[PDB]
């Protein structure tokens, strides 16, 4: 309850924004590497929108931050 924890969620939402990104990269990483498979070959298409899913975690968490600053 004050304004230093309030930049600390701000920090937090944009450390979550630029790490969530990778987090969702790191796991279409290992999700896409598994459809390199045959029998995972459908798999890909899976991965694919996976990593467009992460994507949304950009601008998703991004909204999150500015909305703490308005006081959550």
């Amino acid at each position: 309850m004050s304004l230093g924890v309030l930049a600390a969620a701000i920090a937090v939402g944009l450390g979550a924004l630029g790490a969530g990104i990778g987090n969702g990269l790191i796991v279409s990483r290992t999700i896409e590497g598994i459809a390199r498979q045959p029998e995972l070959r459908p798999v890909l298409q899976t991965t694919m929108f996976i990593g467009v899913a992460l994507v949304e975690a950009l601008p998703i968490i991004g909204v999150v931050f500015s909305f703490i600053y308005l006081g959550r």
